[PDB]
């Protein structure tokens, strides 16, 4: 019930704020964590519509939340689970999407593409490495934080539990597509991803998509022809990135742990190569962070507990907020 | 203890040197720290005079200014609080307000200019961060320390506790007011602070307003026409970094994160573009300091609790000064 008079509603130990988008299994919402402050997004998805199916896929797709963690990919923080409703605490993205980042201020420069491209290759082979490609790359899937440090969205994820839903499923996608689609070949693999990459790449450097079509048969068009406009402003080293990526023969593509080795990847960070990630052990000993949770008054035993089966539960999901920048 | 007939008194570890000003409810003078010899401004308030109001109003401002951590915002050292009187400790800007140096020198080279609007943008868009926004942006808000670079006194505060009559939080505020001041809208956005922005980098660079009169009725005019004279050392690129903040439409008007990508801004910052400030972690650990306090009789225990929580007791406030230049 209410917590707190005149106050806004809550769920556990979350105050929930604007709703972010809206859509038809799941709504999302800015919300900010009572005990520590933190801001943070809550999605929320209504149970009661699905099917056994879509239960059981809901559920994996919440496991892979907990396996995957990374800089620059969405983190999980908390499960709140009631018979009717799931919600999932998790990061807040408070810039939005790239692309419409990109559309509003226009191309960025190598400098800033490069920093923002070496996050979204770690990423994405981070998660090729855990066997989980998308298949699927659209605007929605990559957003920028108040640091404006990249946060990859719903990678690996039916859209069933996005806002765009069943309803929006094709808006996006095709100009990330690769030409294997349009040619009747397999798409399953991580080389689409990869050409996926290099349209991304592209609306970096350039501001544009490298395949523009003013429907779908000019855009299927372009695809499988393969041609794309070099600007003026474009490095050679980022015009021969570019063709590490839109290769029209998927085997012929270069994988991403090769690209990582890229000359215009790397430039400015010559004792910094970019190398696959290697996630850091947790430290769930942090005396600092446990003593101010005692203080909220949970024990110092259920505190190990929490920490040490790693439950998404109120405790965990403080531990961290409690390590991540307030305010 | 008394420092003895015909010497200056103290305050706790403080020596109390000259008035710099003096307001309705508060002091603000010149002192030195005597363990470390540091120069510090102390802010001396009175709170008998103060009703309960004026009281929060007063510790809703201490609370400001232990949010606000930023090298061009005057930061607050150290708190000394009796049943009557509030010490405020805090950085002392040695080389004054930026109004007194234009008139005495005149305009600033724009190297020199965008060192200082630099400085400027980056506080004002921090405290923007931390959703702080002033609305009463204005010359007396700006002060510069003994190596020139920029402090911004009273970002967010009221004018209780300011030097000069009840009436004077008036004189320097029209020519820096945004046009929906005399447009009978709303009038609290960052937006606000973003035109008063344009007056102030106008001032550095020319020595002048850009927008003046000899009355309300004239001043408003020539705001709301929003037209003002480039002079002819203006550089192009000055020129065009104005326009975005002297923009009538405050719904069009540059916000400061991408006016920080603007070329003028970063001339000879190639390398080094202007950002978000961000913020680092305090380091409480500098075992040279700690050192040299334990010498001063501090045990090591009391100086680790001191600092683990932000005190802004006796102990933080030597740590701190400690950090800061020496007296020469
Ligand atoms: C800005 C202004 C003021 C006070 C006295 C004389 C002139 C202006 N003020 C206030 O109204 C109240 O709050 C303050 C706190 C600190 C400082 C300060 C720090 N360093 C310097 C160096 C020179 C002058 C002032 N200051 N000034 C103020
Ligand atoms: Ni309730």
């Amino acid at each position: 019930g209410a917590m707190g008079s005149d106050e806004q509603p809550h769920i556990g130990n979350y105050r929930l704020l604007k709703t972010l988008g809206k859509g038809n299994f799941a709504k999302v919402k800015r919300a900010r964590h009572i005990l520590t402050g933190r801001e943070v997004a809550i999605k929320i998805i209504d149970k009661t519509q699905l099917n056994p199916t879509s239960l059981q896929k809901l559920f994996r797709e919440v496991r892979i939340m907990k396996i995957l963690n990374h800089p620059n990919i969405i983190k999980l923080f908390e499960v709140i689970e009631t018979e009717k409703t799931l919600y999932l605490i998790m990061e807040y993205a408070s810039k939005g999407e790239v692309y419409d980042y990109l559309v509003e201020h226009g191309r960025m420069k190598e400098k800033e593409a490069r920093s923002k491209f070496r996050q979204i290759v770690s990423a994405v082979q981070y998660c090729h490495q855990k066997r989980i490609v998308h298949r699927d790359l659209k605007a929605e899937n990559l957003l920028l934080d108040a640091d404006m440090n990249i946060k990859i969205a719903d990678f690996g994820f039916s859209n069933e539990f996005t806002v765009g839903g069943k309803l929006d499923t094709f808006c996006g996608s095709p100009p990330y597509a690769a030409p294997e689609l349009f040619q009747g070949k397999k798409y399953d693999g991580p080389e689409v991803d990869v050409w996926s990459l290099g349209v991304i790449l592209y609306t970096l450097v350039s501001g544009s998509l490298p395949f523009d079509g003013q429907n779908l048969k000019e855009l299927r068009e372009r695809v499988l022809r393969g041609k794309y406009r070099i600007p003026f402003y474009m490095s050679t080293d980022c015009e021969n990135l570019l063709k590490r990526f839109l290769v029209l023969n998927p085997i012929k593509r270069g994988t991403l742990e090769q690209i990582m080795k890229d000359r215009w990847i790397n430039a400015g960070h010559e004792e910094d190569e970019l190398k696959p990630f290697v996630e850091p052990e947790l430290d769930i000993s942090d005396q600092k962070r446990i003593d101010i949770m005692v203080g909220m008054g949970y024990s110092q035993e259920e505190i190990q507990e929490s920490l040490s089966k790693m439950k998404y539960d109120e405790i965990t999901a403080t531990y961290l907020l409690l390590g991540r920048k307030s305010s």
